[PDB]
């Protein structure tokens, strides 16, 4: 047996979808290459985590922690996610040459602002070399986040005031875990992007997992739609007020009061703010009136946006730590690390500490 491989170097949607498709209940070792990079890779199908956009079936798949690795499949695309020198690097390959075309110069566009020649370890269109025709359109582009900001010189976007804090409302470990939808509305006019999306999510459900062993507890189950919703100005606390009264004026929505609502853009709100959400909303024995609900950018730029104001949905308060997930100013870290944090957002989901992890 040959261990089966991605190189990344010519790495498209049937390359991914292929190797990820044929990954088993009990996993698979696929080595990821990059020249003279090599990094073998345990993955595994994340059975926690169930995901739709506009109906379209999203899959993730987790490596090992020591892998530092994590992968999406929809029919329409793919994203390799993973870290080299504590740097975040994503491989996103859409299967329609179309499409792939728009994706890559939707990416490619922003860094023709200003050039450098470092710019490859940054920002790359891959094009396959086993087509020795050569390639003319791009197979899947290369972002190394970290690096990208740097080069862009981007304006920083932040959390700043994030959330709002609203009046407050046998037990044992469930038999299954407790299926929490959380419903994510594309703000009318929106244009997002299923890869930066459904990455979003996952980082979002991953931030919850690895706290006190909460898949005994929920397993989150992502849904997109679009919603006739938009903010009435700029600012960021206006928009939410509008967003939750909205849920609430929808016929349409009455009976999923209970769940858990993210109005969602690319964009950011007024004074470069990054979401926005009602703090202590969720809890899995009172949820109702629409409550636990917010909004958030999707931005390949910043990770974890969702995963924060989820954090707060949750009750998680802003932690002191600057690698916390929850740390005041927008980090990049993708967990918890607050104890605190941490006991607040796992008893709002039907955990104790008789439980254990
Ligand atoms: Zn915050």
């Amino acid at each position: 047996p040959v261990t089966a491989s991605i190189d990344l170097q010519s790495v498209s949607y049937t390359d991914l979808a292929t190797q990820l498709n044929d990954v088993s209940d009990f996993g698979k070792m696929i080595i990821l290459k990059d020249n003279g990079f090599n990094r073998q890779v345990h993955v595994s199908m994340d059975k926690r985590t169930k995901i739709q956009l506009d109906n379209e079936n999203v899959r993730l798949f987790n490596g090992r922690d020591k892998d530092s690795t994590n992968f999406i499949l929809g029919d329409e695309f793919a994203v390799l996610r993973f870290y080299r020198n504590g740097e975040s690097i994503s491989y996103i390959a859409y299967k329609e040459a179309q499409m792939m075309n728009e994706i890559a110069e939707f990416y490619a566009a922003p860094f023709k602002k200003t050039r450098a020649i470092n710019e490859k370890e940054a920002f790359e269109c891959i094009y396959d070399s086993r087509t020795r025709s050569a390639g003319k359109y791009p197979v899947s582009v290369k972002i190394n986040v970290d690096k990208a900001k740097k080069i862009l010189n981007l304006p920083e976007c932040d959390y700043i005031n994030d959330y709002i804090k609203t009046p407050q409302v046998t037990r044992a470990v469930p038999s299954e875990p407790k299926t929490v939808y959380v419903i994510c509305l594309r703000e009318n006019g929106s244009t997002v992007y299923p890869n930066e999306v459904s990455a979003q999510m996952q980082d979002a459900a991953n931030s919850v997992y690895a706290v006190h062993g909460l898949k005994r507890y929920v397993n989150l189950h992502f849904v997109l739609y679009t919603t006739e919703y938009a903010c009435p100005s700029g600012n960021a606390d206006e928009g939410l007020d509008g967003f939750t009264a909205s849920l609430k004026a929808n016929p349409k929505a009455e009976g999923y009061d209970d769940q858990i609502y993210f109005l969602i853009r690319w964009g950011t709100w007024d004074n470069n703010i990054l979401g926005i959400s009602w703090l202590n909303s969720y809890n899995v024995n009172t949820a109702s009136d629409f409550k636990a609900s917010g909004m958030s950018t999707t931005q390949l730029m910043y990770p974890g946006v969702m995963a924060h104001e989820l954090g707060h949905i949750l009750g998680a308060n802003h932690a002191d730590d600057p690698k916390d997930l929850m740390y005041s100013k927008y980090t990049g870290y993708l967990f918890h690390l607050s104890e605190k944090n941490m006991d607040i957002i796992a008893k709002n989901l039907g955990w104790e500490i008789a439980d254990g992890d």
